């Protein structure tokens, strides 16, 4: 599975039939559809003491992981029983600034989307969690094109190293408190994984309010290669999957 002609999101549901699935992500966040919701708590990101280890190129993108043998880095609150742990963060990007995020905003698509991979502590390891309905939380930050993020350059000068798949380098000391918008105000609902396994298992919790990058930092993204080492170069981009059909589902607004 990929994201070209040949092996795309349309072509999925053949080794995946849960791709057309009941509760499928992302999907197109409408705004005055929305239902603001009272009973919905602030978020609670706890990430001063996140340890990061390393970057890698799986082919299919780039993912800091972090150590998720203690909370060390947790998200709590928010639409959210128990404390889910940040095992990882990846991102999703366009061939140009117009497209890219997974998520859309009344059809509005972002430059990229980052997501904050976490996993509820309950279920005792991410594995047995994905097995789950309250499995995952996955946090959606979108990037807009505008300035520079400063907390974004040290992913950005590590591109170079895992240029092509099965690439990995030590990763330690990221904080990614740096990568987090002012506000946490967010939308929420029911979905599952952007990609194959596409397991139904996630909780998403999308921001409102996204960060801006400068056009440099988004096009290292795009120097990036789905292929593996000596093979014909194929540019990482585009690899964001389609709005699916909400279907029944209601989205929630904290504001
Ligand atoms: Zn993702």
């Amino acid at each position: 599975w990929g994201y070209g002609k040949h092996n795309g999101p349309e072509h999925w549901h053949k080794d995946f039939p849960i791709a057309k699935g009941e509760r499928q992500s992302p999907v197109d966040i409408d705004t005055h559809t929305a239902k603001y919701d009272p009973s919905l708590k602030p978020l609670s990101v706890s990430y001063d003491q996140a340890t990061s280890l390393r970057i890698l190129n799986n082919g299919h993108a780039f993912n800091v992981e972090f150590d998720d043998s203690q909370d060390k880095a947790v998200l709590k609150g928010g639409p959210l029983d128990g404390t889910y742990r940040l095992i990882q963060f990846d991102f999703h990007w366009g061939s140009l600034d117009g497209q890219g995020s997974e998520h859309t905003v009344d059809k509005k698509k972002y430059a990229a989307e980052l997501h904050l991979v976490h996993w509820n502590t309950k279920y005792g390891d991410f594995g047995k969690a994905v097995q789950q309905p309250d499995g995952l939380a996955v946090l959606g930050i979108f990037l807009k094109v505008g300035s520079a993020k400063p907390g974004l350059q040290k992913v950005v000068d590590v591109l170079d190293s895992i240029k092509t798949k099965g690439k990995s380098a030590d990763f330690t000391n990221f904080d990614p408190r740096g990568l987090l918008p002012e506000s946490l105000d967010y939308w929420t609902y029911p979905g599952s994984l952007t990609t194959p396994p596409l397991l139904e298992c996630v909780t998403w919790i999308v921001l409102k309010e996204p960060i801006s990058v400068s056009s440099e930092q988004v096009l290292k993204f795009r120097k990036l290669n789905f292929n593996g080492e000596g093979e014909p170069e194929e540019l990482m981009v585009d690899n964001w999957r389609p709005a699916q059909p909400l279907k029944n589902r209601q989205i929630k607004a904290s504001f």
